[PDB]
């Protein structure tokens, strides 16, 4: 007997999900949240990263626009 006897062997023919591909197929299966409990931490780190980390950005933008405004270069 296999590991499970429910439908075919496991998890709705788990062989098709497992051994067809892991380089891209597994990552595509891990599309978003609510797959495992680690997705909350991953989303938290993603929204911390996507913070445009913001004093230098303001400084460079202000200096560039001021330089362009002051004179025709």
């Amino acid at each position: 007997c296999p590991e499970e006897i429910r439908d075919q062997l496991l998890d709705f023919h788990e062989d098709l999900m497992t051994h067809c591909g892991i380089e891209l197929d597994e990552d595509g299966s891990l599309d978003g949240s609510n797959d495992l409990t680690i997705r909350g931490r991953l989303l938290a780190l993603v929204e911390k990263v996507t913070y445009l980390k913001s004093s230098l950005q303001q400084l460079i933008s202000e200096t560039m626009v001021r330089w362009a405004q002051e004179s025709v270069i």
